[PDB]
């Protein structure tokens, strides 16, 4: 039932030059787009394109309409355009983030980190930017449901973006009640913070994720502090992992709090 304003979003297929595959997101490729922001520039973009069942067409067209509905924020992966007219493949064009995902990136910097190279400023800043992106998504009345460092991408000038399009990340009430809400995303955000301050480690190191893990989780067991955390950042993880979803901070409160930690750090 959502509209598609072709005047606003439609981009000519002949001004898109196919480049290197990114993978399977729908095939996701790099492309060079001329004029996509109306200036006389060539820009690398990310394209999702259809290989074609009606179900798959519908899913991609629905993605397109949701990205439109959501709108623009610096800390999400934004829609730039689409190719929907008959006579070529259905394509959805979004911002390209040249450094890839945050988990793989931080792992690559394990020996290129000093607290004060990545520094604490960088990690708190990534953390702050994600919270701002999530605060935006919550205001558009979305729930993410896989908020994890692998779904954050790093673009130029340390801008991080949530891919807006996983038991170790799930809130206890989601595991046990099937419930996904914005407060359950706050729990995931705490896991993501741990991912950031472990420099891209896997959560719950060397823990079998089974009925006993879920038991200990309902009972109050939490991850220990990761190796590159500040005490304040671990406190924030614990806050996000409150057993009562209503006692977790909101994304707005995290943006305030992390903003203060970012400024205190400087
Ligand atoms: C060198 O750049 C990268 C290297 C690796 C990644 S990745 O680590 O996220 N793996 C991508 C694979 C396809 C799932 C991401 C990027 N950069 C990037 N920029 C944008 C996207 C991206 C990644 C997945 C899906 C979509 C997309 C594109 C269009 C419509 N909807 C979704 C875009 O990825």
């Amino acid at each position: 039932r959502l509209p598609y304003d072709a005047s606003k979003w439609e981009f000519p297929r002949d001004r898109l030059k196919l480049g290197k595959p990114l993978g399977r997101g729908g095939q996701v490729i790099e492309a060079d787009a001329f004029g996509i922001d109306k200036t006389a520039t060539c820009r690398t973009v990310a394209v999702k394109m259809l290989k074609a069942t009606h179900s798959e067409h519908r899913a991609l067209m629905s993605e397109l309409k949701i990205l439109i509905h959501i709108g623009h924020h610096l800390n999400v992966v934004n829609l730039l355009g689409a190719c929907t007219k008959p006579g070529g493949p259905l394509m959805v064009i979004v911002e390209f983030c040249k450094f890839g995902n945050l988990s793989t990136y931080l792992r690559s910097k394990r020996n290129e980190f000093v607290p004060y190279f990545l520094t604490l400023e960088h990690l708190i800043c990534y953390s702050f930017q994600v919270a701002k992106g999530m605060e935006f998504l919550a205001s558009r009345k979305c729930i993410h449901r896989d908020l994890a460092a692998r779904n954050i991408l790093l673009s130029e000038k340390n801008v991080v973006k949530i891919c807006d399009f996983p038991l170790k990340w799930m809130a206890p009430e989601t595991i046990f009640d099937r419930v996904y809400t914005i407060q359950s995303d706050v729990w995931s955000f705490g896991v993501l913070l741990w991912e950031i301050f472990s420099l891209g480690a896997s959560p719950y190191p060397g823990v079998k994720i089974d009925e006993e893990f879920c038991r200990r989780l309902k009972e109050g067991t939490r991850m220990r502090a990761p190796d590159y955390t500040t005490p304040e950042m671990y406190q924030t993880m614990l806050d996000c992992w409150h057993g009562e979803p209503s006692q977790r901070p909101t994304f707005s409160e995290l943006v305030e709090h992390l903003g203060n930690l970012l400024q205190a750090n400087a």
